[PDB]
């Protein structure tokens, strides 16, 4: 006999599996390496097989569909296939029993034909659901680890078996008996991590070429920008969204109110269009998990303007520290402080500045998310969130608003004593080696902080002034373009003769509150308002 | 829509009729959404659970599209008094950071 072992009739492509294509050669290399090679260089050599593989990852992936293709792949007797927890029974010893009529026909095969029968395959799915640790699986009846002692002595007993491919996936691997996870048992284990844009490529490529084969895809359609579009979609969402863009289409032929009727005419002109894929992105599917998500249309509502030259100073210095801090030796760690009066825009500059470096970990700490917690709790966040940045390579992180992270109120004063000392001490230590770090800060309060003498740990400062001339005042308005020439005129008139003092997130609030009245009243009013609040230096 | 918050603090001496007043502007808005957060419904809480409570009424009135709440006798809701001051601090920060967060977009 010359059994081979692959199915002729065999190719990579119409297995589509998409981005693992890494991970199946690996899987290739290790677990048929000695079987495809011709059988007189193995005897010289004599290596055994291995016997068991081990799938884990996050929910929605490859692994079953990795694993039916892979049974699907061989030329042997047809798997056999166990769907979970289905082996318990109620009686006492019925458990084992089941387990040993699985491999009983591969035994008697292998006893009977010696060392040139076929393969047998046998599939373990969900089987966190079996081999849960004997020493904490509840003490309420013996089964479970009766059960796990039988497969432990029938997969590697003493007689030896070495024609049998026993395949596994979990979603919690750390869980199984250690026993089982050595040499000669299941032995190679992996991870089926989410695709990267290449595999998203790649899989909606599948999902999308019976459609256009047939030409009921429009030539619109531009599958790259999906994919740039598309942030952390697994497999599964990335076949859901095609599904639901295909239902949009083809509900448009549809009546449903009255009794439902369908257009034999239309019925032969369907096609999807990118519009279609427009749609479900945002109304039908969201994608869970993934990291990132930076609601950063919150933060920064209106963008930026530039007033005048200041806005374009501060953008530079932060550029200018963005770049140095991306190459250096000496220094790997650079912490830079934000400060100026209050409704400055203080938290949008030190965001947009964040947002044009394009770090690959960039998040913001702020206390919006801790309401209530206690002064213990504040230090877990804060401790999670630096150690999260220390694993990235480059990362850069931004603590906004300290005077409220700290409790602080001039009464007493007042104030959190442990939360301090933390950041102290995170703003002093250098990061993990070949990292690199950078803290941005924000306030309102320059001096409380030089008192508490942290002023000191920050490397250097940056000052956001406010609007100072009446000049800047008009070029604002004109940005906003919210009112009329003449109106322009009424305003310069009187605002010329002397200087404002008033910061742009208080600007808006009058310029709101003056458009509600009377076309008639609106320039007075606004005046008014203007001579009133800006009383200032 | 440019002002998605907005915020007003009726004051004046006492028994003056100041809730009064509120609550007859609150019941004229004949908005979706209306909620009263007086002092009165809490006799003897502890520190967290005004938080909680707050936080509850809140993460609710995020929910309509719009929405008006009223907090009455602030003076009381964070217990003041003239001797020392004393006073508690969790609650002040709870206060001050809920005036100033934005709501979920287009509410
Ligand atoms: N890498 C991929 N390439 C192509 N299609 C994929 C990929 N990953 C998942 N899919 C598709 O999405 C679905 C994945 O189902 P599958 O059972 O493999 O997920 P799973 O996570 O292994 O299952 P479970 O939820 O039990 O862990 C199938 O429709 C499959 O075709
Ligand atoms: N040139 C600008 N710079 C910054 N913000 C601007 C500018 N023009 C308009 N804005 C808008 O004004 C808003 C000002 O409010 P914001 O909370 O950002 O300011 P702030 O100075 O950080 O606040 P606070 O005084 O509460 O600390 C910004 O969020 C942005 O929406
Ligand atoms: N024109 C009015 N304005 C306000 N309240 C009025 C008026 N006419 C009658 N009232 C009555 O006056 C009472 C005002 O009591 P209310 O509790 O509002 O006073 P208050 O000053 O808010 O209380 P406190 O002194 O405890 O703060 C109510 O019963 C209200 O109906």
């Amino acid at each position: 006999n010359r059994q081979s072992i692959i199915n002729p009739d065999w190719n990579f492509e119409k297995m589509g599996i998409g981005g693992l294509d890494k991970e199946f050669s690996d899987i290739f290399r290790r677990a048929f390496a000695s079987r495809v090679f011709p059988p007189e260089i193995v005897e010289q050599m004599g290596c055994k097989h291995v016997k068991g593989i081990l799938l884990y990852g996050p929910p929605g992936c490859g692994k079953t569909l990795l694993a039916r293709q892979i049974g699907k792949m061989l030329n042997a007797r047809e798997p056999k296939v166990v769907n979970g927890p289905e082996i318990l029974n109620k009686y006492v010893g019925e458990s084992e029993a089941n387990i040993r009529k699985l491999f009983a026909d591969a035994e008697e095969e292998q006893r009977r034909l010696g060392a040139n029968s076929g393969l047998h395959i046998i599939i373990f799915d969900e089987i966190d659901a079996i081999c849960k640790q004997r020493g904490s699986m509840a003490g309420s009846t013996g089964v479970h680890d009766t059960v796990v002692n039988q497969l432990l002595s029938k997969i590697d007993g003493v007689e030896q078996l070495n024609n049998i491919l026993v395949i596994g996936m979990t979603n919690r691997p750390d869980l199984i008996d250690e026993a089982l996870l050595r040499p000669g048992r299941l032995e190679v284990k992996m991870e089926i991590g989410l695709p990267d844009e290449k595999g998203r490529l790649q899989i909606l490529h599948i999902h999308t070429a019976r459609m256009r084969g047939h030409q009921l895809l429009s030539a619109d359609v531009d599958i790259k920008e999906l994919a740039v579009e598309t942030k952390n979609f697994s497999g599964a969402e990335l076949e859901g969204l095609v599904r639901a863009a295909q239902s949009t289409a083809m509900n448009r032929h549809i009546k449903a109110s009255t009794k439902v009727e369908v257009d034999m005419e239309k019925a032969e002109s369907l096609q999807v269009t990118r519009g279609d894929f427009l749609a479900s992105l945002e109304n039908d599917i969201k994608p869970a998990f993934g990291t990132n998500q930076e609601d950063y249309a919150s933060y920064i509502m209106n963008g930026i303007i530039k007033w005048g030259d200041p806005v374009t100073r501060v953008l530079d210095d932060g550029e200018l520290l963005v770049q140095q801090t991306k190459n250096s030796d000496r220094t790997p760690l650079v912490s830079v402080l934000l400060e100026g009066p209050p409704h400055s825009g203080k938290t949008a500059l030190a965001a947009k500045i964040a947002e044009e470096s394009n770090f690959p970990f960039i998040k913001i700490c702020s206390p919006d998310k801790m309401i209530g917690f206690s002064e213990t709790a504040k230090c877990q966040a804060m401790k999670k969130i630096f150690d999260d940045a220390y694993k990235s390579q480059l990362s850069c992180v931004v603590v906004d608003d300290i005077e409220r992270l700290l409790d602080y109120v001039p009464i007493g004063p007042r104030f959190s004593n442990l939360v301090l000392q933390a950041l102290l001490v995170l703003l002093k230590k250098a990061p993990p080696q070949g990292r690199k770090l950078l803290i941005i800060g924000t306030t309102s309060r320059k001096d409380v902080l030089q008192e508490m003498e942290m002023l000191n740990a920050f490397s250097t400062t940056i000052h956001v002034p406010n609007i100072a001339t009446g000049e800047q005042l008009l070029e604002a308005l004109e940005l906003l373009g919210n009112f009329k020439d003449k109106e322009r005129t009424t305003i310069a008139q009187q605002v010329k003769g002397k200087k404002v003092w008033i910061g742009i997130k208080k600007l808006l609030m009058l310029i709101e509150m003056s458009l509600q009245m009377d076309p008639e009243y609106r320039v007075r009013k606004f005046l008014a308002l203007l001579r009133e609040e800006g009383a200032s230096p």
